[PDB]
């Protein structure tokens, strides 16, 4: 067999988000094994709990690479967990397939990024909001590197467009008391809240937000780290009318997505939903396996070379590994949450967008990463 | 902190059943930590994947006890996984809290059994079926020790009652092709199927059973290893009208269960269900913590002594650790599956039943 690692938060504040990623990866593995496996071998998943603990993510990655001798690790969600795994896969010349939207400003040669780069999510989210009258942003997120960097990007883009930030607050991951933040929002009276909270902190915020008398008609919240899965956990009654930006919705009308959702529901239950992180985790297993097949080997250097330019008929639409940076070409979509927790798409790119993690195509994003070179 | 082990199948054919037990144990741990913890320390869970693989369960139990140095392990489902963990906890003098119904005929001093003993599930299931006109049983289960031992018990009891078995078939865990079994069932024309399939084999069987044109009125299926969680995974449209026997349903009307179901849905989502193994997993964390608090130590020998007789107002009703065998006194309930996957209770005992894993109160069970 060919052993593959699965490294996700199965416990802790992030487990609301990451458990269904392990499910999506195992489904793709089961599908590939039933079709004859890879290089004549079956895939054997080694599942490890990251426990929403970034030191634990690092030690588990070291064990999977050095002890279990996996060929690849599928996992991580928070950029804190990814950046904890980054030195491990780089030092061991391992591979991490990372399925979660994030802040960009990174391009490890040992990470394949299946989630949105900022030009494929956060940046067009701001532009669409601005173009639709939202000028005064209130920034709320969790206190770690992704929301801090995301809000750094958002402020620079808002300065370019002509908008302002009238509030900025951070809470530790797993925080549950949002009355103080909500009271500040009530006083500031912003046009929109841009929400970068991650994990089950979102359960507490959106419940306390509605209980405080605020609904989506009075103050829309645009979220980038929750989707259909978390919406079902929080409760669609607390999210109806609020906004998300992703590359994929369960409601996407493609033949590929129709098959994907039925298969996911057939395996895990008719009540189960799919969303963008779930799609990216499923995509990531298929793309890695396709690179191994093309390379004729699980050797990381050979897999890295073969993965350049590989395409996939993904549920969201056509995707492709960008050889420049090991990110994915993805379609951008913005939608509003429906009463049943599904997304009604309001806007999208007419084609997949090339990933641009360092925002090289955005003239206003010059000194954001502070890193030298051509990136 | 006090490290505790969680050892369940988070991958493989058993994960349909066991992942929610990890959710239940983690919720109880969080509740206990928010009430000041245990002996002044918070509980730190170490979650390990058993991978529906009994050799993996044994190795993970060894790591949890020897390297992580946990004070207890909550986990296992299949009697194959429990019996692979059994020698590890005995050799290391560890403790396993095991929350799943099983065949009995076992009483490890290093295992606390929160799921039903056979006198608390399988045995009354047969008697109620027999007393309601089912005389010709067709037995179908997964090919390992629990369904084989359970069917041995069922055959002994049916011979005592005056019933007969007109069929008995086993499929390996994870089996998905039930056309042959269903064809044999169609030819045997049994009164009832007694289902001991475990894991996502149940998904394929019940779907193919309905698509073969067999409804619950024409042929009721009594199951002992699936409940509300698996019913939602399979789809209630295939289970509507079929039967189960447990000690708990989500629909149980007690004040404690109203609180339990509300808290479970509040943490994990309003669509999530509870069932008997989920309750037992939640029960086991609280009962272990109470034994530690009473003993004033996590030392296994002291915890074992303090646990004798400890009560708990469980969502299902009053329970208690039987000092004779470290099993739980539990109420017996039989119910039918509704259109929404919930259970309508048809019958129950008026009081919790003392656990009797060796069936010493049944003279027909002498030679097992
Ligand atoms: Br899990």
């Amino acid at each position: 067999t060919i052993k593959v690692g699965i490294l996700h938060s199965l416990s802790g504040t992030m487990s609301i988000s990451e458990v269904s990623l392990k499910d999506a990866e195992l489904m793709a593995i089961e599908e590939i094994n039933n079709n004859g496996g890879v290089l004549g071998k079956k895939l054997e998943p080694i599942v490890e709990d990251g426990a929403s603990d970034w030191p634990t993510f690092a030690e588990k990655a070291k064990k999977l690479l050095q002890k279990d001798k996996v060929a690849v690790i599928f996992g991580a969600w928070t950029s804190a967990s990814r950046k904890a795994v980054l030195p491990v896969v780089e030092e061991n010349n391992g591979l991490l397939f990372y399925p979660v939207q994030y802040e960009g400003l990174e391009s490890s040669p040992n990470i394949f990024y299946m989630g949105a780069a900022p030009n494929q999510q956060i940046v067009p989210a701001v532009k669409w909001l601005f173009d639709n009258g939202k000028k005064r942003f209130y920034l709320l997120g969790s206190d770690y590197v992704f929301p801090r960097t995301a809000n750094k990007i958002i402020k620079a883009y808002l300065k370019y467009l002509g908008g302002v930030v009238v509030g900025e607050e951070y809470t530790p991951l797993g925080h549950t008391d949002y009355s103080s933040v909500i009271n500040k929002i009530k006083a500031a009276k912003p046009d929109v809240v841009f929400n970068t909270l991650n994990g089950d902190s979102n359960v507490a915020f959106f419940k306390q937000l509605k209980d405080a008398g605020i609904d989506a008609n009075t103050l829309p919240v645009m979220s980038v780290s929750i989707a259909e899965e978390e919406i079902k956990g929080i409760g669609p009654e607390y999210l109806k009318g609020h906004l998300v930006t992703w590359n994929y919705f369960q409601s996407v009308d493609t033949p590929e997505n129709k098959e994907f959702v039925e298969k996911y529901k057939k395996k895990y239950g008719e009540d189960r939903v799919t969303d963008d992180p779930i799609e990216a985790a499923y995509i990531g297993v298929y793309l890695w396996a396709k690179a191994v097949e093309k390379a004729g080997s699980t050797d990381v250097d050979k897999v890295r070379e073969a993965a350049k330019g590989i395409e996939f008929n993904a549920p969201e639409g056509p995707v492709k590994i960008d050889g420049d940076n090991q990110h994915l070409y993805k379609t951008v979509r913005i939608g509003e949450i429906l009463e049943n927790g599904q997304i009604r798409e309001l806007w999208k790119t007419n084609k997949p967008v090339k990933p641009d993690p360092y925002l090289k195509g955005y003239e206003w994003a010059q000194g954001l990463s502070e890193q030298g070179g051509s990136h």
